[PDB]
């Protein structure tokens, strides 16, 4: 019957049609021939205006006001603006109101039941490195709140003709060090590599550790990047340890409480903002599958079988497979005792499919990405396994930006 | 414009030009991606498809654009302009086969691809002599425990009359008894199959592991029912290495894994009843068929007896159930010598097939929600890789339920 993409939940049988995907401005990466939704990076002048003017509307709805004399002189003003210094400039509200459409809108994020919950500082007066460093350490005490998470976003000023951009270069404002060694191998975190070494060349003094956190390198428009070392006591860590396993604390495994995105570029409108870090709290798997276990980070998995006496030798014992459910055990359980907020990847996509049910009945559809939704562990085990997805992109979206070096 | 493909773990990159050679469209368009759906959303025509795949044929066996040849695009070339159809010959056949197992995108076992044994039954005129070679199927590819890829393909379709079609969807299945009270017993995914066969006759048991008859239908006459004889099912009781309570919940598989509704479409001709059988991947039994919540759903019992909260998700019961089943059926299959994968070594061998695939034909269409296994995925390698999903011919398709 319906022209629109049928939606199938194999789990319990039930059909939905997407609408929402209709509001769709902006492409993907597929055709009719091939599928490239599982790659990892999808490979003005009346042009903003026109973006500018499809989320004045949107705005005019979340307030129920579309037709209105209040909208359409919003417009009027929104196009003046254009006319005469080439871009314009959010209210507080509309900025509000588009930071949570982004969370809303953002495809890979099963952390959406939360969308409508997000503290806005808004930082567009900033106008220097120190500046965004007081801001920075402002955010993080907020959204850690002593182990309390509290989801969040600092948006700064946007980008701007001509002028140079605001940037983070640090991809996330909690990084553990990654130090190349002579036997070509990496002490601490591997994926952290770069920004480890351009830490470095930018006069800060490496540590040797593991865990050691990473400095800022925070970018003013038209100036080189300057460096902030976090004051200890802000960064709120986990040491880690196993229920029953005695042993696991004596691996002297952590991690720390906030995640918290920093390089992704916040579009609304068409206006960009390049630095806009935001945080949550985290997915149990995050740590104890992704970061703890892939073989190009910590890598831990073997170390912890042996210590669990597993068969190491051969595949089918399902070694892997033990040593990483204890690992991801252990993660949940020394978050629970040091009271800082955590998710399983049960719960989280019990929520998640909560989310699809308000969305459907709210805008007839939700956009999303089945291989990053699905956990690295557990997959089947999880209801989101047996649900099809339909992935496309809306606006006001969170972007992936080249890096500024 | 060719597609860049990224392995995450290593940092290698490359780039699949084989795609180039697709001639049907997928589900997804430019404005929205649909590949996590399951299902799907003239003469010049068979005759492009038949020059094509003759093409393919020759290429092969490096006899291309010769003799041989030329002279059999003439013979399928005089036969649809007479007839509107062709016939395959039997190494064509076997060639268009294998060339549809390697073209699956939803198959993590393609590195065998090369090795399948293929069971001509076009001569098939009855419901009888179809019982009688999927007997002879079974028989050869459960070879007492020693499993051995095979494919028995039945007479294709012809415009002028109803299909071959084999109801059952796989060869071996339990039984699906729906309860008064909403529940099933057995497996619920077989109610409808089960049902069908009751209709049509068939006396029922009460068991959680009945084997289902054969439903198997000429063109245009009702199906017929067939019993499988008991010995021709081997099947896997199933224990746990270390935990002895395991045992005593009755569990068990069979050993045979034999897809029996999907259509063989090869150089343009379609094949309704073509049934395919190898070996399981541990994960089906063990994470799908037994854990599945819509299935026979025993991750709770399990939890149960091995003592675990079940009050709370963030104890990761469910996680520690589902590795000690998947456990017990490796276990199980090992000590009863029958052959099985598990998923570590599947998904390496499927690493190597993409590798080898790269440098004999410049890509490898693979379906990365398929291939990516239900529990442990970022575990295995395959999770790392980006993949490319896209339809080659020779292929094997849905088709309609014949009822
Ligand atoms: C409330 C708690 C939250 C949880 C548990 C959560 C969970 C997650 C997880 C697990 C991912 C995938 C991570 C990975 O594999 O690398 C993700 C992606 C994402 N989430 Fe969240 N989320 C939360 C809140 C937020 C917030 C506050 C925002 C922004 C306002 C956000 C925006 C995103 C975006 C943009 C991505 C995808 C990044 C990319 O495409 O590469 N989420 N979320
Ligand atoms: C030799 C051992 C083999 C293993 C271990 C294996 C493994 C698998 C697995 C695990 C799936 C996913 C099935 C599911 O989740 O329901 C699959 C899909 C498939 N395999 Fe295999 N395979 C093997 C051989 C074969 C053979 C011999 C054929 C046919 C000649 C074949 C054709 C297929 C096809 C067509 C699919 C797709 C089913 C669909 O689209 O619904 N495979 N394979
Ligand atoms: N490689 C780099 N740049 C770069 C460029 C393009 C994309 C990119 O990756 C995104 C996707 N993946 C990465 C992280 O995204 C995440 C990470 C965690 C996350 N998890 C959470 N629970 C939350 C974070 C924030 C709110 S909830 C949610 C999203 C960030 C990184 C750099 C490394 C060092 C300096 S530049
Ligand atoms: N049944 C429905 N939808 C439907 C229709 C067609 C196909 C389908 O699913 C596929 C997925 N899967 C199924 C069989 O595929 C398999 C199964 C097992 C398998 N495993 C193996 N190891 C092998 C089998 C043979 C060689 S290796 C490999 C492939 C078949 C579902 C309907 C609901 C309501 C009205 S109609
Ligand atoms: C190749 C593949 O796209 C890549 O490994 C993806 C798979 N799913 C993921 N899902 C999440 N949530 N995060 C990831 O980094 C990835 N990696
Ligand atoms: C919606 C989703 O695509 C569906 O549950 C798929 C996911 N991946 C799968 N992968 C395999 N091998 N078998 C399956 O049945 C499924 N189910
Ligand atoms: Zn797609």
């Amino acid at each position: 019957g319906p022209k629109f993409p049928r939606v199938k939940n194999w789990e319990l049988g039930s059909i939905t049609y997407d609408t929402l995907c209709a509001q769709s401005q902006q492409d993907g990466p597929c055709t009719p021939r091939r599928c490239l939704g599982s790659l990892v990076l999808p490979r003005p002048a009346e042009q903003l205006l026109s973006q500018a003017r499809d989320f004045i509307n949107q705005y005019y709805s979340s307030i129920k006001r579309s037709g209105s004399q209040a909208h359409e002189e919003r417009l009027q003003e929104v196009e003046a603006e254009v006319a005469s210094t080439g871009t314009y400039h959010l209210r507080e509200s509309e900025l509000v109101f588009g930071a949570k459409q982004a969370w809303r809108n953002a495809p890979r994020c099963v952390g959406r039941i939360q969308w409508g919950k997000l503290q806005v500082f808004d930082a567009r007066d900033c106008s220097s490195a120190q500046e965004m460093f007081t801001y920075i350490c402002n955010h993080i005490k907020y959204a850690t709140n002593r182990g309390n998470l509290r989801s969040a976003i600092t948006v700064f000023p946007q980008r701007a003709p001509g002028r140079g951009d605001f940037r983070i270069w640090n991809s996330q404002l909690v990084r553990y060090a990654g130090y190349r060694q002579q036997d070509g191998s990496v002490r601490g975190d591997p994926a952290n590599v770069e920004i480890t070494e351009l830490c470095i060349q930018h006069g800060w003094t490496p540590g040797n550790g593991r865990f050691d956190v990473l400095p800022l390198l925070l970018q003013a428009p038209d100036e080189a990047p300057e460096l902030f070392v976090l004051p200890p006591e802000l960064v709120l860590e986990v040491p880690l340890e196993h229920p029953t396993l005695e042993w696991f604390a004596a691996l002297g495994l952590r991690w720390y409480a906030l995640p918290a995105v920093s390089n992704m570029l916040l579009e609304i409108g068409g206006l960009e903002f390049s630095a806009a870090p935001f945080s949550g709290w985290y997915m149990s798997t995050e740590i104890g599958t992704r970061n703890l276990c892939d073989p190009h980070r910590y890598n831990i998995l073997e170390d912890v079988a042996v210590c669990m006496d597993l068969d190491t030798r051969t595949t089918s014992s399902l070694w892997k497979d033990k040593a990483a459910v204890e690992i991801n055990l252990a993660v949940l359980h020394s978050f629970q005792l040091a009271k800082v907020t955590i998710v399983d990847h049960h719960a989280a996509t019990v929520s998640f499919m909560k989310h699809l049910d308000n969305e459907q009945k709210a805008r007839g559809g939700c956009p999303a990405d089945w291989a990053w939704i699905v956990p690295p562990i557990s997959g089947s085990l999880t209801p989101v396994f047996h649900q099809e997805m339909v992935n496309y992109i809306l606006s006001p979206a969170f972007r992936y930006q080249p890096d500024p070096w």
